[PDB]
């Protein structure tokens, strides 16, 4: 896609007005918008200039340059909306700023091009979230809560009345034996549809294999991968999609890893594959489970740089409540074919070369895809680079296979310890990682950790 | 104090019931009752009989002997009541089980004797608690809560009117510059002094040096200490007759250490030394701060076992809430005679070699103090038998001084990693340090962890 | 008064505790209790040790000596308590505390001996104060109030029903012509009346020239003067029953200078004289006003002084809300005998020698009066060292007179300028001082500036 | 003249728009606490026959004589000018002693913390401007653009040279006025800029100082502060 592209749409959907996106560090896209009239040559050649501490999010001009690949009119918006997606640039230099995630994901795909050992990275990824009614919570001296609620939620089979005050109709329960079950069961339906959609409507491309699936509250529509970067940008297009369709039909989403205790927590599985000239790296027919060397040294990286690598692929407290040492858990650091508990899956694809790839399952939607992508790339190049041997895979489901750290504060420790790897090329800087390991201890760890937790009360109380 | 004294005691106070207490392994007493009538010589001599599975707390027959020495009159029970703690002793073999928290703290006694290091240790505690009017909470799968309250609660000087409907009267601001301001700022004066006239009249000795205080909700009164296992006695003691006291004046007492999130945690400050032959082994003038050879390996093995000892003096995940790596926080694994941050202080009692003593801060009143006086004890000896150096003390308030972990689960891993010096002369066994690290796991850490906290939903929900 | 005599009284009142009480450096005073049995010879000679971060306020151990004249039976406490003022020392060198305010107090009446002008300071004191039946208030982001009130307070004339529901009775309303009706307008005769009967059996002197004056919900007892020393710790006494005899009748009582917009604020006229060797040293027959070159150079201390003096004799934001630019307010720097509107007021008392003293009437009684006494005198006492002559006399009711600055932040600008008379003789130190000038910038004056006040809301929300 | 009505027309635009969609807007300096405060950054240039007179490739940050020498009457002024740039009480809410509040008086390029920036424009002489970023939209644009532009010429006239830039991040650099009370003082004791060719009469400064000091100044400072009582009502 060009700039004549992009004003050919702008012009044939009368837009009124340009929403400037940009992507923020924890991973929240920040946005001003301009009148469509503004939106000329001089946006894609000179840029925008923009306040550059309200660029950087903390307390110096910005430049901001257009990708072309990211406009689509917003179907929310009352005001007809062209958005499209920046990149962040010094004034002066033109240099791509270090802290920009956009330009983290675009410096570890001209990255993969310069080692020689592909050209294009393609990241599919699976994302789950859930569907809620209402959030409430709050944080004071004395106590402490939160509530998520929903009408169809199975805790709320006893309700006499529904909140509107209309009668309890039933139809809430989950079952053993059936996670999908049809309407009335499935109380989703119809926002479901209007999320696919809108999704449809906004170029995601649905072909075989993709699907729209709902379990109670929970829900996930996948959708075709994409190169590195703009998958990336799919995925914040995804979340954004999801998020409002739910907010005009007076709902509210969260992508949060773990919102239900004692319910199915959220992932984005994540599949991934090296080409070259057009052709796929990943396949052998020789090698176990179909895999090529540097497919197996790409596991090899995925697999020695996980503990450091969650700090991008589960980079929340939450996502610690979901990666949980005592169930199916995508927590064990080996490879498999059929264990839906590893952290590196191979979907059994058959002979056909182009489809091999690996899964990497342990990753949720709580972080930034731009800087969990690149991160995972750069743990896979390191892989092939130092020709990084994985242990032998496990195909039947003791003490004796490795685990993911199970606290937040220990990726970050690891993530300090070990990110040689990202610094490659100059895809992350020291500088960034120090600023992420800062944000994370600061901002997330230690807020929970002083903070008395509600069960803490139902133990110790009367000690 | 003899079994004659205490039949003594029954007769004189027309006792109609007597009361068996036994402590449980976290730290709560148990106890049945019977009728005065059946408390006679052969209590003494052969014990009493009860359900072993009821004696142990899991799912055989044990037998229980009365220590004469922690007999009291109960204050608080309508009918005229006797409190004994016992011994658990297996029926067969008269053998201590090995188990039973007051055992160990006899046989840390015991073992310090044939050591021939001391006769006696002293154990002096000071415990703080918060006195509330209000206390709930739960754990649901779609939500959770906890509040605390107090009608003079400095989070409540907005409201209309008091819980009653009675008017606000103010009074309840915490000032800068003064903990403990006279009524009507202290609005639990009387209460306060009901419970040192109750400790008064349970044979707690209050003398020189010893005091009532409060500070908003919070208070503390300290008393003589006492040997080893009587003074952990005394500590049982002293909290049943502070909660009941609350209890029967409307009120509800906590002694966990971290109830209000941003003001004071409780804390139980340990004194202790060493004596032998009625002579004190802790002085010496020419050592710094007064400190013997004795004394100074003592303070050796309490900072070398410190990772692990916390397993016993910090026992729940709330105490970590207390110890919290940024503040006043006695978390430094150092020893000073100035500065109120390390974890070992030397309070100032001048050429009196009788006064020298060391005072363990870290502590606070969540678990079992039987466990941890004995555990207290044990990394003392062993600092004295393996002459164990500690680092130069530090008198003045960087990454240079180690600190006590900061979680559970780390300090329990310390536990399982270094517990040789409890097991010396059988005082713990292998067989219930193992148990301990289970029970935590298993009942405490897993469950907290595995539940959302309120505060990751203000953080997280809407990634 | 002795230390036997305290011990008889504490033997003839069947004392059961003791309340150990010391003054915080704002004015509060803080306390512990310690057993009656405790309290013996050894508390007068090697004083009570307590915890140094406790007894200084901020985040070492102190030592605490009893001043036997402040010994009183506490009339609220339900188990019988005498209540003792202490000075603190440093342990080791037996000092005086350079920060405790009773120290200050001390050292200012040891200074005055020491420069041979007189030996004895007399300060008189009348404070008001404000009888409400209930107080709330809060501050936060979006909002804030404070609300007082009282069932006979003047704007509840409209009220259908009292606040528990009884019928409104009238008789609320102030009248034009005078201040102090009798009942049923005077709706607080018996109350005040109880705090009379209070103070009376607290020791206070009532005599001639001394009364019980009550208008609206604002009342005032006035007492006899008392040596510099001994006057704070009754004016501290004096705060304590009164507020305390309001609690206990179900009321709450305030001292600050100005609660009520429109209305009378809350003053305290301070009397003082200087004696030596039994012999008045005020009085001139010759002199105007009969005021000898002593007195008058005091005065000229007092009004010289006054723009820093004020920052201990008026030491709170709320103070500048009652000396307000145009009014009665005390805030002209001129000594008068006539003009009810003069910093300095000389009473009028004929030819009686030892009745001549001077009356300074800017103070309120919202800080320390330890300090306030103390400042009083030191700016005096410079006063007579450098023969300051004080303006010419105002008998008469523009631009010419000199105004005491009109905010806190003013205040405590000149007294960082100009402290060198209250550090003569070390009764107040540099160190000190600047303590007191951070806490009220950090604490007091900016906390208050930073917060918008709800009238700028009246005047520019629509701006 | 015309970018105050131009401000004018936009407060009734914004005010009115929120009305009619059941929403309330204001303007005030500092309504929340503990929130950012609303400010009016406001940028000026003189131009002479349809030429920009700002800019100077020669000088700092591309600042000519008259550009320099106007930034020097902005500074000397400003604790004066600030009783119509920022004239309420609640504007010093958000003016204050210690965060990133354009209360420095000085100038700089980097620096968002100074009373006057100059923002980066590069080599074009057209775009070349200042930004005084202290006032906020509480008063009155008309007198507020008007005060400025005197303050910009009396600094010509007496070629008034403002301190060094600062282009970094102590009791060195002077301070806006933290009170209302303060800045009409300054403005009581300074207003002969303002009266030069008679745009501003003494008598509307005394007007405008007597309005200030009876209608708003003093009506809050007699009425105790909701904080006065967490502070005090236990003293
Ligand atoms: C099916 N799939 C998914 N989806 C699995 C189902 O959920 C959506 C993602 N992600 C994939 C793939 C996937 O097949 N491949 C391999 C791949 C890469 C490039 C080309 Cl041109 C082709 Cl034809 C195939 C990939 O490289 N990725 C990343
Ligand atoms: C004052 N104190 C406290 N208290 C400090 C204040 O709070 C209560 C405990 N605990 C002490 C001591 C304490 O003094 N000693 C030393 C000790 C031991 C035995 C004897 Cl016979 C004597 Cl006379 C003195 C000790 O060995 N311990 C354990
Ligand atoms: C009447 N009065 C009051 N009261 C005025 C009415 O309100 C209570 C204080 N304060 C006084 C006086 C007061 O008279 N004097 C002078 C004074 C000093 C010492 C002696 Cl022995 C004598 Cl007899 C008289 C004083 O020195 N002070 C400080
Ligand atoms: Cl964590
Ligand atoms: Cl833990
Ligand atoms: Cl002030
Ligand atoms: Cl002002």
């Amino acid at each position: 896609k060009t700039p004549d592209d992009v004003f050919k749409l702008a012009k044939d959907e009368k837009v009124e007005y340009v929403d400037v996106r940009f992507c923020d560090l924890p991973g929240i896209m920040q946005h001003f918008t301009i009148p469509a009239s503004a939106f000329d040559k001089s946006v894609f050649d000179d840029g925008l200039a923009f306040d550059g501490s309200s660029i950087r999010g903390f307390q110096s001009d910005m430049l901001l340059l257009p990708d072309p690949e990211t406009a689509r009119i917003d179907p929310f918006r009352a005001a007809k909306t062209l958005n499209i997606n920046f990149f962040v640039h010094d004034p002066f230099t033109l240099e791509p700023y270090s802290r920009d995630p956009r330009n983290i994901a675009r410096k570890a795909e001209n990255y993969l091009i310069s080692t020689g050992i592909a050209d294009t990275a393609y990241f599919g990824a699976e994302a789950e979230f859930y569907i809620f009614d209402s959030v409430s919570f709050d944080s004071r001296a004395n106590g402490s809560f939160y509530e998520v609620d929903a009408i169809s939620g199975w805790w709320n089979t006893g309700a006499a009345t529904e909140a509107d005050g209309s009668p309890n109709r039933g139809y809430k329960v989950r079952h053993k034996g059936g996670y999908f079950p049809v309407a009335p069961n499935d109380q989703y339906v119809d926002l479901r549809d209007k999320m696919l959609t809108n999704l449809i409507n906004s170029g995601f491309i649905l072909e075989k294999g993709h699907h729209e699936v709902g379990s109670g509250g929970q829900a996930e529509i996948n959708y075709q991968f994409n190169s590195l970067l703009h998958a990336a940008d799919d995925m914040q297009l995804y979340k954004y999609i999801i998020k409002n369709t739910a907010w005009q039909n007076g709902k509210t989403v969260t992508f949060m890893p773990k919102p239900l205790f004692g319910d199915n927590g959220s992932g984005m599985h994540c599949h991934q594959s090296l080409w070259k000239d057009g052709a796929p790296l990943m396949y052998d027919e020789t090698g176990y489970a179909g895999l090529s060397d540097t497919a197996r040294h790409y596991i090899g990286g995925l697999l020695h740089h996980a503990p450091s690598l969650l700090a991008f692929t589960n980079p929340t407290v939450n996502s610690y409540k979901r990666l949980v040492p005592g169930y199916e858990a995508p927590i064990n650091l080996v490879y498999s074919q059929r264990n839906r508990s590893a952290c590196v899956r191979i979907p059994i694809t058959g002979s056909n070369p182009k489809a091999k790839r690996l899964e990497f399952r342990s990753p949720d939607s709580s972080g930034n895809p731009y800087l969990a992508f690149s991160a995972m790339l750069m743990a896979g190049l390191d892989g092939i680079k130092n020709k990084i041997e994985p242990q032998a895979p496990v195909d039947k489901d003791a003490a004796s296979i490795p685990q993911t750290p199970t606290q937040l504060s220990d990726v970050i420790d690891r993530l300090e310890a070990d990110h040689e790897y990202l610094t490659e090329g100059g895809v992350f800087t020291n500088d960034l990682i120090e600023t992420w390991i800062s944000f994370k201890r600061e901002n997330e760890i230690e807020p929970v950790n002083i903070r008395p937790h509600p069960y803490e009360f139902a133990l110790y109380y009367d000690v």
